[PDB]
């Protein structure tokens, strides 16, 4: 059909005016669109990309740790197998470490070289693609954390529209910023977001990169694909074939993203991306209020304890964050935040009343505010409220958590554990009657 490569959403914005005019983030955030495409964000700033350029990159922290990915340079948009005869899903690529140095090094030498070569089915070369390059540290890299504050609210590192803000501690590459720097043919190969949240991506230039995006509506075909060709959906690299995604209906959208130009991932939106030219990316994750969101990271949050696969995002401890400290105007948004939270606080008693029908005592251990979730050392869940800590590790001050299923697998009368509770009943029971929905006149 014409319907299987639609048009890209996209905003073309000329100045600051257009850049805080309110009905752009509705746009964004606007569950019909998996993808939007911000033309001229940078420009209608007066964003200065240039403190992303590779050169102040080296010029600010020159060791600086990059995750090299190894990948071989495929044709357009396609995947060969190391032969050459046919297409396949899966893609291979090694991980190592380098410095920004080092990396800006070869990404200088590569485009060099290509020059020269222009000046003179397999087998492919090979190319290094630099990822994940950690900008939290607000002490050495100031100006270029400064510089994203400049963007409109609600695309923002930090906001109060952010539930990613909500959370209150870090979430590495989720509210701090990565960085990739990248040779032609770099290939980010097809995922959903982390919980699926939103993503902004800001394309530094001086080159291109070419996206492919399939609506999150369409994500359980190709979690088919991947299961009928032995692939594991959420931790196996895959680039799919678009003649597959063809003839099983699945439309994709297509667009170039060009310098300055900013990439809003809608949650849950399912997408992989190549370099085309040479540039460097910027991104980080943003978790608008709404209902959308909140729906599609929860469900991801429980697909992935079914998957063996940790949460980046503690849903559990978010959820009461917000019922905490912020006032919920949307009735659909507000009522599956309460639900939740009756589910969790049903739970807790259960499990407590049968901790203490045990005669399995329950000790008073508080928390630091701000102090982050917990996860089970074990299986990697996350653990609120009531945790598991084995006895030599409590007399220690350790306190390495365990789940309650973890615990009982180890030691079945529970003996060999503590019980420590961080939150009293009657002050959650409060948090929970004390939420309620929030009068607004607005839509
Ligand atoms: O525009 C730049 C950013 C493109 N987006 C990327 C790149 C990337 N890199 C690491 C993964 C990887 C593995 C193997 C080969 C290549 C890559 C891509 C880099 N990883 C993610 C990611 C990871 C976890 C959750 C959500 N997103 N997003
Ligand atoms: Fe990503
Ligand atoms: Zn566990």
């Amino acid at each position: 059909k014409d319907k299987l490569n639609p048009p890209t959403p996209s905003i073309y914005l000329e100045n600051k005016r257009d850049a805080f005019f309110p009905p752009l983030h509705q746009f964004c955030t606007n569950p019909k669109n998996p993808v939007t495409v911000i033309r001229g964000l940078a420009g209608a700033l007066k964003l200065d990309l240039g403190l992303f350029s590779t050169k102040t990159l080296v010029e600010a922290n020159n060791e600086h740790m990059v995750e090299v990915r190894t990948q071989l340079l495929q044709p357009a948009d396609e995947n060969w197998d190391p032969t050459g005869t046919k297409k396949i899903w899966r893609c291979e690529s090694n991980r190592s470490h380098t410095t920004i140095a080092k990396y800006a090094q070869y990404q200088a030498s590569s485009f060099q070289e290509s020059l020269r070569e222009e000046n003179e089915k397999g087998p492919f070369k090979t190319i290094k693609f630099g990822t994940n390059i950690d900008l939290s540290d607000n002490k050495k890299w100031k100006l270029q954390l400064h510089e994203l504050t400049k963007l409109p609210a609600f695309a923002r590192v930090v906001s109060a529209g952010n539930l990613l803000t909500h959370v209150g501690h870090t979430i590495l590459g989720m509210n701090t910023v990565q960085l990739y720097m990248k040779v032609p043919g770099s290939r980010t190969p097809g995922h959903q977001e982390n919980n699926n949240f939103c993503s902004v991506n800001i394309n530094i230039g001086p080159g291109d990169c070419e996206w492919f995006v399939v609506p999150e509506d369409y994500w359980g075909v190709l979690n088919d694909f991947c299961e009928k060709n032995n692939l594991n959906f959420l931790m196996s690299s895959w680039w799919p074939n678009l003649e597959d995604l063809y003839e099983a209906n699945v439309p994709v959208y297509r667009f170039i993203q060009r310098p300055g130009d900013l990439v809003w991932i809608n949650a849950g939106t399912v997408h992989w991306v190549q370099a085309v030219g040479w540039c460097n990316n910027i991104a980080w994750n943003v978790g608008p209020l709404t209902a959308c969101q909140y729906k599609l990271a929860v469900e991801r949050y429980e697909w992935n304890k079914l998957k063996s696969v940790k949460s980046p995002v503690p849903m559990v401890h978010l959820s009461w964050n917000m019922a905490r400290n912020i006032k919920v105007s949307d009735p659909k948004l507000f009522e599956m935040i309460k639900y939740c939270l009756l589910k969790i606080l049903k739970q807790y008693q259960t499990l407590r009343e049968a901790l203490v029908a045990a005669g399995k005592e329950v000790i008073w251990h508080g928390r630091t505010n701000d102090e982050p979730a917990h996860y089970c050392s074990i299986c990697e869940v996350e653990v609120f409220n009531l945790l598991f800590v084995t006895n030599e590790s409590n007399t220690q001050k350790t306190y390495i958590v365990h789940c309650h299923d973890c615990a009982r697998k180890t030691s079945k009368s529970l003996e060999n554990f503590v019980v420590l509770e961080q939150y009293k009943m009657e002050d959650l029971i409060q948090v929970y009657d004390q939420f309620t929905l929030a009068l607004s006149l607005s839509s």
